[PDB]
């Protein structure tokens, strides 16, 4: 995914890279942008010893951008 709706990015102790976009939402991938699918529980530990679970609230949200990615205005 791009980098420009995201605003904080950790890195995680498995490899991957999950991308936190401005509205507070975040996009699970690895760190080179290939779309990674990660259902609910998953237990992610940042490089900081930081634990976020992949909640019902966060795992799917960045495919709805994928489909599209330009003008939308609504
Ligand atoms: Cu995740």
């Amino acid at each position: 995914v791009d980098m420009s709706n995201v605003v904080k990015t950790y890195d995680l102790q498995d490899g991957s890279k999950v991308h936190v976009f401005k509205d507070g939402k975040m996009g699970m991938e690895n760190k080179f942008g290939k779309s990674m699918n990660m259902p609910e529980g998953k237990v992610m530990e940042t490089r900081d010893g930081t634990k976020i679970i992949m909640k019902g609230n966060e795992i799917f949200r960045l495919d709805e951008a994928l489909r599209k990615g330009h003008s939308e205005g609504g």
